[PDB]
DNA sequence: CCGACGGCGCATCAGC
DNA sequence: GCTGATGCGC
DNA sequence: GTCGG
């Protein structure tokens, strides 16, 4: 990281429009000044040489202008400073808790982890169980812990039925040493863009996974979705592990490569291969590739059996899960 | 200069 | 009791 | 907040 200062910044800076100010879009710049820095070769040494790199524009380099003379950003004191500022960014980091909750709860007084824990009757389900693991949430997961996590998880779906097929994508699949959470990818050939709907595909792993007490609680479940707590086993008298996040999407299988690519992202790379996507002449989401029209409308959905194709048919350079860390 | 910047599955609950 | 509205996360 | 239109 040559220019790790200042990404720094720009990622609180972003945090604190989410979170804060609920302007999702200056969050979205913000992130993708940082990201495009992350990738310049050179130290940057002035606002004007990081002015010339798309997305950076005449207030972000105002503000690097700013923090490579003094150190740091006046804007981010004022904001670590104030106390509305602070108490929301500081809520927000519990999981199911987003900008509004934590807007509602200051405004009424709840504004750290005691607070949520007086007023426990006032959060849902979800709220609930991201103040009970605030600590193990935040904790990074060893990629040692990952694989051991992959064995039981793939494991376990194929003793439910031996034709599943139960991917780990996200920066697991990017190669990352460590990740903030485990996603699986999970297909059967009964389940297509077609098949007629197949009831309890995903709820029989889920159950499954629940049985050997993998999966500890549940976020949110449906027939595609599951967002969850899971947990190692822990040998017999050591150290429990850390309740680690695992998010389950049930996708079609015609449908896995457009599924992959976008499960395995990142988030940014998805952003940027959408947009260039459209320039040449496609629009991509989580489950197909389609061309567009004269007029606007998107065709069918193109053939594709590997992530590759989807890079060859927006001419882009094919690039390996660990290389698309944007 | 102004306005697009992705869109959706699931859970909750205000308004009736 | 129901559902349209909104939040949340990704 | 930024850049293309
Ligand atoms: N807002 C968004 N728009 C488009 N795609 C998005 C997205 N948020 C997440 N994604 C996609 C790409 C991520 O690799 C993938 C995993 O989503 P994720 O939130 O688990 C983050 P990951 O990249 O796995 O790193 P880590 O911090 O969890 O270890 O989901
Ligand atoms: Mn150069
Ligand atoms: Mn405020
Ligand atoms: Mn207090
Ligand atoms: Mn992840
Ligand atoms: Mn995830
Ligand atoms: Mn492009
Ligand atoms: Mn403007
Ligand atoms: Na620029
Ligand atoms: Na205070
Ligand atoms: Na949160
Ligand atoms: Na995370
Ligand atoms: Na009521
Ligand atoms: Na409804």
């Amino acid at each position: 990281t040559l220019n790790g200062g200042i990404t720094d910044m720009l990622t609180e800076l972003a945090n604190f429009e989410k979170n804060v100010s609920q302007a999702i879009h200056k969050y979205n710049a913000y992130r993708k000044a940082a990201s495009v820095i992350a990738k310049y070769p050179h130290k940057i040494k002035s606002g004007a040489e990081a002015k010339k790199l798309p997305g950076v524009g005449t207030k972000i380099a105002e503000k690097i202008d700013e923090f490579l003379a003094t150190g740091k950003l006046r804007k981010l004191e004022k904001i670590r400073q104030d106390d509305t500022s602070s108490s929301i960014n500081f809520l927000t980091r519990v999981s199911g808790i987003g900008p509004s909750a934590a807007r509602k709860f200051v405004d009424e007084g709840i504004k750290t982890l005691e607070d949520l824990r007086k007023n426990e009757d006032k959060l849902n389900h979800h709220q609930r169980i991201g103040l009970k693991y605030f600590g193990d949430f935040e904790k990074r997961i060893p990629r040692e812990e990952m694989l051991q996590m992959q064995d039981i998880v793939l494991n376990e779906v194929k003793k439910v039925d031996s034709e599943y097929i139960a991917t780990v994508c996200g920066s697991f699949r990017r190669g990352a040493e460590s990740s903030g959470d485990m996603d699986v990818l999970l297909t059967h050939p009964s389940f297509t863009s077609e098949s007629t709907k197949q009831p309890k595909l995903l709820h029989q792993v889920v159950e499954q996974l629940q049985k050997v007490h993998f999966i500890t609680d549940t976020l949110s479940k449906g027939e595609t979705k599951f967002m969850g707590v899971c947990q190692l086993p822990s040998k017999n008298d050591e150290k429990e592990y850390p309740h680690r996040r695992i998010d389950i999407r049930l996708i079609p299988k015609d449908q896995y490569y457009c599924g992959v690519l976008y499960f395995t992202g990142s988030d940014i790379f998805n952003k940027n291969m959408r947009a260039h996507a459209l320039e040449k002449g496609f629009t991509i989401n989580e489950y197909t590739i389609r061309p567009l029209g004269v007029t606007g409308v998107a065709g069918e959905p193109l053939p594709v059996d590997s992530e590759k194709d989807i890079f060859d048919y927006i001419q882009w350079k094919y690039r390996e899960p660990k290389d698309r860390s944007e």
